[PDB]
């Protein structure tokens, strides 16, 4: 039993809700919140910009030190950093950005990072400003993630479409 509330159950391990991931994280304080990161951990917009803003830019400060030490992530890769005031940990995961020409096949590799954590609050990878089809992202999530994932979908219209089209 966990404290996630109001989710629709899609499969044995995947759950979904129309919610603002920032507000969800502040309420639940999950062990892991997933950020829709880029390889430079520049949290300018989308989910990343919103999560970083909610940390009063502390996420960005920590991320800049991480990059200065380690260099950029790989597309499809991840790193674990602090969750600040939102969660114990933030798993920064880089899905492919279609508006940069990146290979959508890397979306499966991106979701594989979730399997290193027993329970996660997450957005749909490569959705929103990353330019992928969110219906496809949900399909890859369900077919790749084996741990317990709670998906927050900000847009109500999109949430309803994802549920109604789910096979
Ligand atoms: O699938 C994501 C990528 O593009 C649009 C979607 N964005 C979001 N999803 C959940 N909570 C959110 N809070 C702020 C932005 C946001």
């Amino acid at each position: 039993v966990n404290s996630f509330s109001g989710y629709l159950k899609l499969t044995d391990n995947v759950y979904i809700k129309n919610a603002d991931i920032v507000e969800e994280a502040k309420k639940v304080k999950p062990t892991v919140v997933v950020n829709a990161a880029n390889v430079y951990l520049k949290h300018g917009g989308g989910v990343a910009g919103a999560l970083n803003k909610a940390t009063n830019n502390a996420m960005q400060v920590e991320s800049d030190d991480y990059i200065a030490t380690n260099g950029p992530l790989k597309v499809g890769g991840s790193c674990v950093l602090s969750g600040h005031n939102l969660a114990k940990h933030c798993l920064h995961v880089v899905g492919p950005n279609v508006n940069k020409g990146e290979d959508i096949q890397l979306l499966k590799s991106a979701y594989e990072n979730f399997n290193q954590h027993e329970v996660l609050l997450a957005p749909l990878l490569s959705a929103g400003i990353f330019g992928a089809d969110p219906i496809h992202s949900l399909r890859v999530c369900v077919d790749t993630v084996r741990t317990n994932v709670y998906l927050a979908v900000f847009d109500k219209n999109l949430y309803d479409k994802l549920v109604s089209s789910f096979l």
